[PDB]
Protein backbone atom coordinates (compact mmCIF):
# COMPACT_ATOMS: atom_id res chain seq x y z
CA UNK A 1 0.00 0.00 0.00
CA UNK A 2 1.61 3.38 -1.07
CA UNK A 3 2.12 6.07 1.63
CA UNK A 4 3.51 9.23 0.18
CA UNK A 5 2.29 7.75 -3.22
CA UNK A 6 -0.50 10.34 -4.31
CA UNK A 7 -0.11 10.25 -7.77
CA UNK A 8 -1.61 7.75 -10.28
CA UNK A 9 -0.24 7.00 -13.83
CA UNK A 10 2.14 4.06 -13.23
CA UNK A 11 1.43 2.00 -10.87
CA UNK A 12 -2.59 2.74 -11.48
CA UNK A 13 -2.09 1.67 -15.36
CA UNK A 14 -0.87 -1.84 -14.46
CA UNK A 15 -4.05 -2.60 -12.34
CA UNK A 16 -5.48 -2.45 -15.99
CA UNK A 17 -3.66 -5.77 -16.51
CA UNK A 18 -5.96 -7.16 -13.26
CA UNK A 19 -9.38 -5.98 -15.23
CA UNK A 20 -8.00 -6.73 -18.84
CA UNK A 21 -6.62 -10.14 -17.64
CA UNK A 22 -9.79 -11.51 -16.40
CA UNK A 23 -11.35 -10.08 -19.58
CA UNK A 24 -9.73 -12.56 -21.73
CA UNK A 25 -10.77 -15.76 -19.64
CA UNK A 26 -14.20 -15.11 -19.08
CA UNK A 27 -14.18 -14.08 -22.57
CA UNK A 28 -13.59 -17.30 -24.08
CA UNK A 29 -15.62 -19.45 -21.18
CA UNK A 30 -18.68 -17.50 -22.41
CA UNK A 31 -18.85 -19.09 -25.54
CA UNK A 32 -18.56 -22.37 -23.98
CA UNK A 33 -21.55 -22.46 -21.69
CA UNK A 34 -23.51 -20.48 -24.59
CA UNK A 35 -22.96 -23.12 -27.11
CA UNK A 36 -23.16 -25.89 -24.13
CA UNK A 37 -26.42 -24.75 -22.69
CA UNK A 38 -27.71 -23.90 -26.80
CA UNK A 39 -27.00 -27.26 -27.90
CA UNK A 40 -28.50 -29.16 -24.52
CA UNK A 41 -31.83 -27.67 -25.74
CA UNK A 42 -31.35 -28.18 -29.64
CA UNK A 43 -28.58 -25.44 -30.49
CA UNK A 44 -30.77 -24.43 -33.28
CA UNK A 45 -29.59 -21.42 -35.12
CA UNK A 46 -29.11 -20.09 -39.26
CA UNK A 47 -25.79 -18.77 -39.05
CA UNK A 48 -22.77 -20.61 -37.50
CA UNK A 49 -20.53 -20.32 -33.85
CA UNK A 50 -18.10 -17.77 -35.64
CA UNK A 51 -20.63 -15.46 -36.24
CA UNK A 52 -21.73 -15.12 -32.41
CA UNK A 53 -18.56 -13.97 -31.35
CA UNK A 54 -18.24 -11.81 -34.73
CA UNK A 55 -21.34 -10.03 -33.84
CA UNK A 56 -20.47 -9.88 -29.72
CA UNK A 57 -17.03 -9.12 -30.59
CA UNK A 58 -18.18 -6.68 -32.85
CA UNK A 59 -19.73 -3.81 -30.17
CA UNK A 60 -16.89 -4.80 -27.67
CA UNK A 61 -14.04 -3.86 -29.60
CA UNK A 62 -14.96 -0.21 -29.66
CA UNK A 63 -15.61 -0.75 -26.13
CA UNK A 64 -12.15 -1.97 -25.60
CA UNK A 65 -10.78 1.82 -25.92
CA UNK A 66 -12.99 2.59 -22.52
CA UNK A 67 -10.85 0.41 -20.67
CA UNK A 68 -7.73 2.73 -21.44
CA UNK A 69 -9.83 5.90 -21.33
CA UNK A 70 -10.39 5.05 -17.45
CA UNK A 71 -7.27 3.67 -16.13
CA UNK A 72 -5.31 6.77 -18.32
CA UNK A 73 -8.10 9.76 -18.51
CA UNK A 74 -10.06 9.33 -15.44
CA UNK A 75 -13.04 11.78 -14.96
CA UNK A 76 -14.72 10.01 -12.40
CA UNK A 77 -15.51 7.11 -10.07
CA UNK A 78 -16.94 5.95 -13.31
CA UNK A 79 -17.61 8.64 -16.09
CA UNK A 80 -16.21 6.27 -19.08
CA UNK A 81 -16.97 3.17 -17.36
CA UNK A 82 -20.72 4.14 -17.33
CA UNK A 83 -20.63 4.07 -20.77
CA UNK A 84 -19.40 0.71 -20.77
CA UNK A 85 -22.49 -0.53 -18.92
CA UNK A 86 -24.37 0.84 -21.87
CA UNK A 87 -22.68 -0.65 -24.68
CA UNK A 88 -23.61 -4.23 -23.35
CA UNK A 89 -26.99 -3.47 -22.41
CA UNK A 90 -28.14 -1.35 -25.95
CA UNK A 91 -26.14 -4.02 -27.91
CA UNK A 92 -28.54 -7.34 -26.85
CA UNK A 93 -31.44 -4.57 -28.37
CA UNK A 94 -30.01 -5.63 -31.62
CA UNK A 95 -29.35 -9.70 -30.60
CA UNK A 96 -32.94 -10.32 -29.51
CA UNK A 97 -34.66 -8.95 -32.87
CA UNK A 98 -32.55 -12.14 -34.17
CA UNK A 99 -35.50 -13.71 -33.64
CA UNK A 100 -36.80 -12.85 -36.77
CA UNK A 101 -33.68 -14.22 -38.50
CA UNK A 102 -32.91 -17.62 -37.29
CA UNK A 103 -35.16 -18.39 -34.34
CA UNK A 104 -35.00 -21.74 -32.50
CA UNK A 105 -35.99 -22.87 -29.13
CA UNK A 106 -37.95 -21.13 -27.06
CA UNK A 107 -37.22 -22.44 -23.93
CA UNK A 108 -33.42 -21.54 -24.39
CA UNK A 109 -34.15 -17.93 -24.95
CA UNK A 110 -35.24 -17.30 -21.36
CA UNK A 111 -32.09 -19.49 -20.01
CA UNK A 112 -29.46 -17.19 -22.09
CA UNK A 113 -31.03 -14.10 -20.71
CA UNK A 114 -28.56 -15.15 -17.63
CA UNK A 115 -25.76 -15.51 -19.09
CA UNK A 116 -26.28 -12.81 -21.69
CA UNK A 117 -26.19 -9.81 -18.20
CA UNK A 118 -23.55 -12.24 -16.32
CA UNK A 119 -20.93 -10.99 -19.07
CA UNK A 120 -22.24 -7.05 -18.59
CA UNK A 121 -22.44 -7.70 -14.64
CA UNK A 122 -18.86 -8.45 -14.31
CA UNK A 123 -17.52 -5.29 -16.11
CA UNK A 124 -18.77 -4.06 -12.60
CA UNK A 125 -15.34 -5.17 -11.56
CA UNK A 126 -13.74 -1.85 -13.01
CA UNK A 127 -15.81 0.07 -10.25
CA UNK A 128 -15.02 -2.85 -7.79
CA UNK A 129 -11.09 -2.68 -8.40
CA UNK A 130 -10.76 1.25 -8.73
CA UNK A 131 -13.24 1.00 -4.97
CA UNK A 132 -9.66 0.17 -3.62
CA UNK A 133 -7.54 3.38 -4.50
CA UNK A 134 -10.41 5.43 -3.28
CA UNK A 135 -10.12 4.25 -0.11
CA UNK A 136 -6.31 4.51 -0.01
CA UNK A 137 -6.23 8.39 -1.92
CA UNK A 138 -8.61 9.66 0.21
CA UNK A 139 -6.73 8.24 3.49
CA UNK A 140 -3.21 9.55 2.39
Amino acid sequence: MAHHHHHHAMVIDHILKCVFDKICKIGTESVEAGRLIELSQEGGGGGGPLYFVVNVIEPCKKFSELTGLVFYLPTDSGEKMTESKSVLKSLTEKLKKIVELIPSTSSAVPLIGKYMLFTKEFVESSIKITEEVINTHHRS
